[PDB]
């Protein structure tokens, strides 16, 4: 049954718009097959089109905002983008068909509007962008029936291994085609669909927009050639249609251009399935999952009070939406330096010099090909998945479709390598490098990444203790699936626990300190003079200089974190001689959170170094670290210093904002200092963490439950409204908010870990 359900999510999930980095496009969950993508500019003269023309996703002046309405990534959804530049409001319906045995049919619906202050008569240029990877695959545009291109459909069959036999047709659609009453209209027709088969090294098919200008230019040198210039020049609008020359290739440029608004519509027929997709199918099975992301959406996401208001239900279904609609498919190599230098070792004081010499050697190495399928924090700025990010992504997904997030995270351990690494930032691929400078692409096997993908395995567990409707939560209806898939995972999981306690390691032994347990003690590699960007927190205040000495309060209570769920995983599948192990190491972290990193001076946890003087000294930076074995659910709901924690979280003057937890208290010296990153502003991700542990430390007899009553209510309230009040007045979720202000800052869509707040609303923890 666990293979059968298997060969089933395969088979649901294989096509979607898994091409998040632009704007619309469509590809399977294989390596090396068909791409689409959508792309459209405004013409109004003989150079424009260049720079107005659309494909990857930005956020600049030029777009007023994007996203999705609704989405499901089994069922579709609905698109709409907002460009002032082209004057445009555009709507890309997509819509799958299942049948046959090759993952499906699909459709999309392309629709633009023309704005307001557009003028009434602009020319708009729109291509849809076809190509296929492999050896033994063709795609072919069946002809014409007229001269100069086509007056109805594009039909392209074509084949591979992967997906037998499909065609692909690109409709007429409504609207006004312009025509050309010059000479050239003799030999390149009045204005009509046109259609251009070439063939390039599969590994540049990538490059649609700079193949589809090689074509543009191609066309305009041959008018410059034949006689065609400004004593008498054809309309821009022509000059930049392409000369109709369909047939073989594995690029296919469909070309229509448009006066006034216009739609067209996509139709991808399985040939193994019945018979082929039309409009009117596309117009009926919108309209059916819009009624089926409506009732999952009341059930998933029922929304408590007081946001039960119908504004806050269109936030909520916006913020979802882009956050689950933000998943994509990635595929090829990784850059790493497999040189494991002995520098990386991170022994020596000055560590971070001799780490930099390592590096200047460029040992680094493509090697893959890997695939993930995950979603990603921004389709402008980060169309990639971050490690410690997804653990965010998956909590409100796990709720839409639990089978969705296991098979998220099945993807990610995939990546795991021998030792039990897996690099925080995947960079899979020619295409996913193109937005990366070179700087960052490089990753490192001792560069380590919160393990947040736990939380989501944490969530998994308590809903098994305790057909696409059927298939999104299968391996929690049908438990001997869940627990086969925790009997695959769990070496991963173990794995990854010791890979941490070996490369993640803290020096006790070495120096002038006590404690519980010689084993227990972390340190972050990675860390430069200003930063540790390994923990998550790029630039929070840590000890000065960086040194072997240190001990990071964080790292410890991540490590609680996954001892915690093997645990309660391990003790499901009777790995008894490890549940001893585990109940031993957890014991001794709890006492070793005491000894190592809590403060009686100061009232809450610290991160430690060592000394000009070589002792043991605590140094305390009042914000998230200080509270992370609260954030963790690692302290007993009556303990003592909880409370003192409680006091610190309430405290406006250190932390305790209107618009929720600042990263860092005002009172800390390194407030608002430098980049100011984590040193002030207000991070939903942590603030969630807060949230859902005072709501456990509220539903249960203990001292503090009524004080943690009026927190949770509080922050609840303070997170939802200033994401809220920023979403109603920008049209986006950020990725952090002002303390001062509650104005949203830094990177738009990020969506992202602030979409946490649907789940936040939700309630009911
Ligand atoms: O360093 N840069 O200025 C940088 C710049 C550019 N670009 C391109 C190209 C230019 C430039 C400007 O546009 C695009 C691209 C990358 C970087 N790399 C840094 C970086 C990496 C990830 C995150 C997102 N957050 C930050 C969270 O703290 C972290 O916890 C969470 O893990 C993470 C993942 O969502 C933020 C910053």
């Amino acid at each position: 049954l666990h293979s059968e359900i298997g060969r089933l999510n395969n088979q649901s999930l294989l096509w979607g718009p898994y091409r998040p980095n632009i704007y619309f496009g469509t590809r399977p969950r294989i390596g090396k097959s068909l791409m689409t993508g959508l792309m459209w500019g405004k013409i109004e003269s003989y150079t424009d089109f260049q720079h107005t023309v659309r494909y990857t996703c930005e956020q600049n002046e030029g777009m007023k905002g994007y996203g999705w309405d609704e989405y499901d990534p089994r069922r579709g959804g609905i698109q709409s983008i907002h460009d002032i530049q082209n004057g445009l409001d555009i709507t890309t319906s997509f819509v799958k068909i299942p049948g046959g045995a090759h993952g499906g049919s699909w459709a999309a619906r392309i629709k633009g509007t023309l704005n307001d202050d557009a003028p009434k008569d602009q020319k708009t240029i729109v291509v849809f962008y076809v190509s296929q990877e492999g050896e033994n695959s063709e795609l072919e545009a069946v002809p014409s029936e007229n001269e100069f291109g086509y007056e109805g459909d594009v039909i392209l069959k074509g084949r591979s291994e992967a997906l037998g036999n499909y065609k692909l047709v690109v409709t007429k659609g409504k609207g006004v085609i312009p025509q050309s009453d010059h000479d050239l209209s003799r030999l390149r027709g009045p204005g009509q669909t046109v259609v251009q088969s070439l063939t390039y090294p599969d590994e540049v098919l990538w490059q649609a927009k700079p193949i589809l200008f090689q074509q543009l230019k191609a066309g305009i040198d041959w008018l410059v050639e034949n006689k065609y210039d400004v004593a008498d020049p054809p309309p821009p609008w022509q000059v930049y249609l392409l000369a109709n020359k369909p047939g073989s290739g594995n690029v296919h440029i469909v070309q229509k251009v448009f006066e006034g608004d216009f739609e067209f519509d996509i139709l991808f027929s399985s040939e193994s399935a019945g018979k082929e997709v039309t409009s009117k199918d596309l117009e009926r099975e919108v309209k059916q999952a819009t009624e089926v992301f409506g009732e999952r959406f009341a059930r998933v996401f029922d929304l408590k009070a007081p946001f039960q208001g119908d504004n806050y239900k269109k936030f909520g279904k916006s913020m979802f939406s882009n956050l689950i609609g933000g998943i994509g498919y990635f595929y090829g190599h990784s850059l790493v330096d497999r040189s494991y230098a002995p520098e990386y070792d991170e022994e020596n004081e000055g560590f971070w010099e001799d780490a930099a010499e390592a590096r200047a050697r460029h040992q680094e190495a493509l090697e893959g090909p890997y695939e993930l399928f995950t979603s990603i924090p921004s389709r402008p700025f980060f169309p990639r998945g971050f490690l410690w990010d997804e653990g965010f992504h998956l909590l409100p997904i796990a709720d839409w479709d639990i089978d969705l997030a296991l098979e998220i995270i099945k993807s990610w351990y995939n990546l795991m390598d021998e030792d039990g690494w897996i690099a925080r930032e995947q960079i899979l691929g020619a295409e996913a490098r193109s937005k990366v400078p070179k700087e960052f692409q490089t990753q490192y096997p001792h560069y380590a990444n919160p393990p947040t993908l736990f939380l989501v395995l944490d969530n998994f567990v308590e809903r098994l203790r305790k057909l696409d409707e059927t298939l999104s939560t299968a391996s929690v209806d049908n438990p001997e699936v869940g627990l086969e898939y925790l009997r695959r995972l769990y070496p991963l999981l173990r794995r990854q626990f010791d890979w941490f306690r070996k490369t993640q390691a803290g020096d006790i032994k070495s120096y002038d300190r006590e404690a519980y347990s010689t084993k227990e003690a972390y340190r972050w590699r990675g860390r430069t003079v200003s930063h540790c960007l390994t923990s998550g927190l790029d630039d929070y205040p840590r000890p000065q200089p960086p040194h072997p000495g240190e001990l990071h309060v964080d790292l410890m209570s991540w490590v609680g974190v996954m001892v915690k769920s093997l645990i309660s995983i391990g003790s499901l599948l009777g790995a008894t001689e490890d549940v001893e192990f585990y109940t031993k190491v957890l014991d001794a972290i709890e006492h070793n959170l005491d000894d190592l990193h809590w403060s009686e001076k100061e009232g809450c946890y610290c991160d430690a170094t060592i000394d000009e003087f070589e002792e043991h000294k605590l140094v305390c930076h009042k914000g998230y670290i200080s509270l992370f074995p609260f954030l963790t659910g690692l302290l007993k709901p009556d303990s003592p210093k909880l409370g003192k924690l409680l006091a610190l979280i309430g405290d406006e003057s250190e932390l305790w904002s209107p618009y929720g937890l600042r990263s860092l208290s005002k009172k800390d010296e390194f407030y608002g200092t430098a980049e100011n990153y984590w040193r002030s502003p207000v991070w939903i991700n942590i603030n969630y963490l807060a949230i859902v542990q005072l709501y456990n430390i509220a539903t249960q007899d203990g001292p503090y439950k009524e004080t943690a009553r009026d927190l949770y209510t509080r922050l609840r309230k303070n997170i939802v409204e200033t994401v809220y009040r920023n979403w109603e007045e920008t049209g986006f979720a950020w990725e952090q908010y002002n303390p001062e202000t509650g104005k949203g800052q830094r990177t738009q869509h990020f969506t992202g870990w602030t979409s946490l707040v649907v789940k936040i609303m939700s309630g009911h923890h």
